[PDB]
């Protein structure tokens, strides 16, 4: 299954350390966030919002960007990762309505998306989301998991990313972050 | 709504002229193909199969392709387009594991695939959803509307692109024929 949901409520395999309502409307703070590999429709009881998510194919990042990962990300479920920041974006309509080339320019030759975050691998594990083709209220669901002391680094990604080009498109943004239970 | 349906049995807009099982398993002949712009959970009664898919953003045409598109491109739903064919095509693991400019370079560069169709229009319309992301067996459904006068240009295109480089990608198709009710 591609698809994954994250419910905020009262159980799960993670703990609500903070959220922090970045840019937009923000997520209610709750315990915990419950995470499935499938689609729920049944709202979980005592659960106040559902997030939902597919892992699709790449859509910039060339052949080389691509070696350039494999030889240095880490996998997800390290011991160590114990901390995990759960991060929905929305990019804005005028962002969507740009052509292949502009949004890949914007992405890479002037925001540097990923020569910037190659410089915070292996510490910091990742995984992105789609969801805007679902409908849902944000465009990506994007997680990532390390251990405590990559926090401060993390935290300085964080600000570099929204000081990009890029994030000039995006109008939607919360941090939820994370302690393995 | 960005999600459309298609359903093959005794109802809908449109009549089957015929199916043709170009490439893998194929589809059951039916009488007509009900197209709804929603989901469809509930298989309707006395129906063969269900296709759906979604609207989606640009992946591989840039800004001057997108504008000769634009110029050139007609309409759905015009008078005169009385035949329609819809294209399910699978691509192989070996496409979708491929990387963005991989797959770009194949698309255009190598198979000439705007540069090709653009040569079509605007006899043909044409409408493309995405349907990997949802697990269905097909990765894309493909429509095309035309008058009957452009039959036999339809006819050459389809050869064409089936020559063509990005095409060896392609692991299961079938053309459904139809005439608007
Ligand atoms: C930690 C190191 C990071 C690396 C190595 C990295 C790498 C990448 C790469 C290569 C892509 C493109 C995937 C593709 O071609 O489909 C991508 C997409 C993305 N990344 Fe990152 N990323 C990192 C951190 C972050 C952070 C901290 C955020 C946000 C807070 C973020 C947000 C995104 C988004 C939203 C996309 C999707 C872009 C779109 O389709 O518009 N990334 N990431
Ligand atoms: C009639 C003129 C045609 C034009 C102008 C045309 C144009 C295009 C363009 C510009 C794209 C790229 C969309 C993007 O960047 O997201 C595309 C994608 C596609 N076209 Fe065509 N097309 C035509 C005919 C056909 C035909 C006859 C077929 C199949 C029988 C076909 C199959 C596809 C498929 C499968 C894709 C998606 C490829 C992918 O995302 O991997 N096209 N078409
Ligand atoms: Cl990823
Ligand atoms: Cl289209």
């Amino acid at each position: 299954n591609n698809r994954y949901s994250f419910i905020g409520g009262r159980t799960g395999q993670w703990q609500v350390v903070k959220i922090r309502n970045v840019l937009g409307p923000g997520l209610q703070l709750v315990e915990k966030v419950n995470i499935l590999n499938g689609a729920v429709a049944e709202i979980p009881l005592d659960s106040a919002w559902r997030l939902q998510g597919f892992a699709s194919n790449i859509r910039y990042a060339i052949r080389t960007e691509l070696e350039a990962l494999q030889a240095v990300q880490p996998m997800l479920n390290r011991a160590e990762a114990i901390l995990a920041v759960l991060i929905p974006i929305k990019k804005s309509a005028q962002w969507w309505e740009m052509a292949q080339d502009e949004r890949r320019d914007i992405f890479e030759r002037e925001s540097h998306h990923t020569a910037v975050g190659l410089e915070y691998l292996p510490g910091v594990a990742r995984r992105l989301l789609h969801c805007r083709d679902l409908g849902e209220e944000f465009d990506f669901l994007t997680w990532f998991e390390f251990a405590p002391e990559h926090s401060s680094a993390f935290n300085e990604l964080l600000l570099r990313m929204r000081a990009s080009k890029e994030w000039e498109y995006v109008e939607r943004e919360v941090e939820v972050w994370l302690k393995r239970l």
